[PDB]
RNA sequence: CUUGUUGUAUAUAUUCUUUUAUAGGUAUUAAACAACGGAGAUGAGGUGCGCGU
DNA sequence: TGTCTATTTAGGAGAT
DNA sequence: CACGCGCACCTCATCTCCTAAATAGACA
């Protein structure tokens, strides 16, 4: 495993934005040449031209004249079946002798080998590899249906070849024992694979021809790889350069050779590589060859690489804790009843209910659902409904929000004056996360409004919707992005999100070390993605309230009998400009409707703002150097399932086939689970059982493999959700919801 | 070189910002806890805005 | 006439 | 379900790459 360390240069360095810019321009010229000649030239022409121009017996010319590559397009040099260095050398020398990139030197007279050959050309080739190695016709990895449509069979044969990187029948023979010597082989699938082999034998040449045609037709007009105009980074791979420590200092020195002589760049020190540690030696002994020069905030940074010894522990399963992430009442609800035993732990829902100011404002049924959380180990009391009372002045939670904030900010000073640093940081970041999300909402809504205003004022007039050039030219020439107004908002938003990310990382570090210090050897999360987040419904927009919905200039007494629009007219969300006699003209958002839309956007924006899906990544990153490891479980299963009987609720479909139900149906009103427990406490106790029970563990997760970097100890299985269901019925852990 | 990046001060001043207002900008003051594999490219998705349907 | 720096070339992926 | 064409923003996924020896050229 290789890690990177970034240093900051001290003083003046010859590397500036001019050198980086010419590096980027060279990259773009070489990439343009490759893009133009990607499907036009043969490797044979290149190899022959170098053979007849220079004259040598090297291997990178022989490999281009070997009847395996002569009558092949240049894009085959970027595949994985071609030697990764012969292709580099052949392409480099064909480009160099013809001087196609337009190389005229570089500003600092950096060695051409370190700047052109293993500089921008190496990046060009590496980038074109990823494109062409990931260039394939996306076909479903499904069952071939045995003797299905001949078109289906032929596509199945060809796709599975590149799916498993096959070449010929020699690849099929290794596949035979692969499914014959496996537990529970799918005999029906094995017959399909037998048919796949049978049809492969007769029409193998047809497969090659179709594969060759499709790949070229997928690069008919690619446009090439382009280095963006904001990159501000150059990469040089130098074999012989020296990094030394500064004398009686914590800094370093980088003696790279500029213009046939060795320069000296002085670097600041890193606590990451602090003196006398076991990682400063790992750095100074095993550092790599690539040097990255990057400019961030008009300051130059140098990035190195070194070999690191991974030491991630193995799973233990002696102690386990679940953890559900749901952006409803508390962010992190875990699966341990709070009994005042976790050392260093602070419970904020127990703290808040001990003060009469907060409890008095709560109704009878709110105290009953706050006491539920005050007994469960929970983190980050992010109250979305209370938080929106900072943006909405005429709200009903405006008084609860102030008391909640006052108590939390008082705890923040109490913890600081008692010198409890970890808890103080946790609470301080909780407060700041709550404060920063409203700022992000404010700025994003202002960006939306200032885009609307700009586009209404400009009044871009374009023809019928057919194409890009067919549309107005002013759009590309004067886009909202390049307007100075929007350019500043996008920096304000970047800074706000930058604070949000750090506060979230601090909270997650608090949780991880809390569970590590006490003795827990696994933290179980679920593989959450953006689909789980239940978006609130935004009111239909005015521009499409009457145009799409066919309610444009329609009778006031009866516009239509659509029930949803009926509901929206029941309240005063919408205003309608009536005509002379019972029609519509225009609609304007009323105050209640506008604030309802804002409330719908405020809850929705936090799926992307607060990294709902990527919370698991922080725990996985912390697990690399920590004692406690992390297990991931399949999503869309734990929340609904009952943690008392350990079974899945389901509803009988019209056909009578059992259908797994949805979270909303298995949840009572008041957002409580029909089991009687909290909705998040229930899911946490489910995530735990899928890791505590050996029988369940093999169903949902994947087998323990050797430790890696940023890889969970237990990962979600690749088996399909339906396949999970059938195993979940083998163990009979299944129930019928209401029949 | 009591050293890099980010986070953590409801800290002191403000003729500042409603386009960060329990926060930030501009200058001072306090340290101590944490985490830290980077660069580039390609692709997918969501969201906003205009034009029309 | 050593001595440092820059250039050329590396062949033919397999087991999992 | 909004639909299509563009101007953008962000978040997320996946891939390449992080070498080493021999040799020629540039110096005093
Ligand atoms: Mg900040
Ligand atoms: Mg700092």
């Amino acid at each position: 495993m290789k890690k990177s360390i970034k240093f900051k240069v001290k003083g003046n360095c010859p590397i500036t934005k001019d050198v980086i810019n010419e590096y980027k321009e060279y990259y773009n010229k070489c990439s343009d040449w490759i893009k133009n000649n990607l499907t036009s030239i043969t490797i044979g022409e290149m190899a022959k031209f170098l053979q007849e121009t220079l004259g040598k017996d090297v291997a990178y010319i022989s490999m281009g004249l070997s009847d395996e590559w002569k009558d092949k397009p240049l894009y085959h040099l970027f595949t994985k079946k071609y030697h990764t260095n012969n292709a580099d050398n052949l392409l480099y020398y064909y480009i160099k002798e013809k001087n196609l990139d337009g190389y005229k030197g570089n500003t600092l007279n950096i060695g051409n080998t370190f700047f052109r050959q293993f500089g921008y050309f190496k990046l060009v080739v590496s980038n074109y590899r990823t494109k062409i190695r990931t260039l394939n016709c996306e076909i479903k990895r499904k069952k071939i249906d045995a003797d299905s449509t001949s078109e289906d069979i032929e596509m199945q044969t060809m796709y599975e070849i590149i799916k498993h990187n096959l070449n010929k029948k020699t690849d099929w023979d290794e596949f035979i024992s692969y499914i014959e010597n496996v537990e529970n082989p799918n005999i029906d699938n094995i017959n399909r694979y037998k048919l796949l082999r049978k049809c492969f034998c007769e029409n193998e040449n047809m497969i090659k021809n179709k594969l060759e045609l499709l790949s070229i037709e997928q690069l008919k007009n690619f446009g090439g790889c382009i280095m963006k105009q904001h990159i501000n980074s150059m990469t040089l791979i130098i074999q012989h350069f020296k990094i030394e420590e500064k004398e009686n200092s914590l800094g370093f020195i980088l003696n790279l050779p500029l213009n046939k002589k060795q320069y000296q760049i002085e670097l600041w020190g890193n606590r990451q590589v602090n003196k006398g540690t076991k990682e400063r030696d790992a750095f100074l002994n095993t550092y790599g060859e690539n040097i990255v020069f990057i400019i961030n905030n008009d300051e130059l940074y140098v990035v190195f690489s070194y070999e690191y010894e991974l030491e991630k522990e193995e799973a233990n399963f002696v102690k386990t804790v679940g953890l559900d992430v749901n952006f409803k009442h508390a962010f992190f609800v875990t699966s341990e009843k709070d009994n005042c035993h976790l050392d260093g732990y602070i419970n904020l829902y127990k703290y808040l209910l001990e003060h009469d100011e907060f409890t008095n404002l709560l109704t009878n049924d709110e105290k009953k659902d706050y006491e539920e959380l005050s007994k469960v180990v929970t983190f980050c009391p992010f109250e979305n409904q209370l938080l929106f009372a900072r943006y909405n002045k005429m709200s009903k939670f405006c008084k609860k929000e102030q008391v909640l904030s006052k108590l939390l900010y008082a705890l923040q000073k109490q913890l600081k004056d008692e010198n409890r640093t970890k808890e103080y940081i946790y609470v301080s970041c909780v407060n700041k996360l709550r404060a920063k999300y409203v700022s992000y909402f404010i700025l994003k809504e202002k960006y939306y409004e200032k885009q609307k205003e700009y586009d209404i004022e400009m009044g871009f007039v374009d023809d019928s919707t057919e194409s890009k050039e067919s549309m107005d030219k002013r759009r590309t020439e004067f886009p909202f992005r390049n307007t100075p107004v929007a350019n500043e908002l996008l920096s304000k938003l970047n800074n706000v999100q930058q604070d949000i990310n750090g506060c979230l990382k601090n909270i997650i570090n608090y949780i991880y070390k809390i569970f590590e210090q006490n003795g827990y050897k696994i933290v179980a999360l679920e593989n959450l993605e953006n689909s789980n987040f239940e978006k609130k419904q935004v009111l239909p927009t005015i521009k499409s309230l009457l145009k799409y919905h066919k309610l444009e200039n329609q009778n006031v007494n009866d516009i239509k009998a659509s029930d949803k629009v009926k509901e929206y007219i029941e309240n005063g969300y919408y205003e309608l400009i009536t005509n002379e006699n019972n029609e519509i003209v225009d609609a304007k958002y009323t105050e209640k409707g506008a604030m309802k839309v804002k409330n719908a956007n405020f809850f929705n924006l936090m799926m992307k703002s607060l990294h709902f899906a990527s919370v698991k990544d922080e725990f996985v990153l912390l697990s690399n150097n920590g004692k406690t490891q992390i297990a991931l479980v399949p999503s869309e299963f734990t929340s609904q399932m009952d943690s008392t009987d350990h079974c899945l609720y389901m509803k009988k479909n019209d056909k009578g086939k059992l259908v797994k139900a949805d979270k909303k149906e298995v949840r009572t009103k008041q957002e409580k689970h029909i089991n009687g427990l909290n909705a998040d406490f229930n899911a946490a106790n489910n995530i735990k059982y899928i890791v505590e029970n050996e029988v369940w563990r093999e169903i949902f997760c994947t087998r323990p493999k050797k430790a890696e970097y940023n890889v969970p100890s237990l990962d979600t299985t690749k088996k399909g959700p339906s396949a999970i269901l059938h195993m979940l019925k083998k163990i009979e852990a299944i129930k019928i919801l209401e029949t």
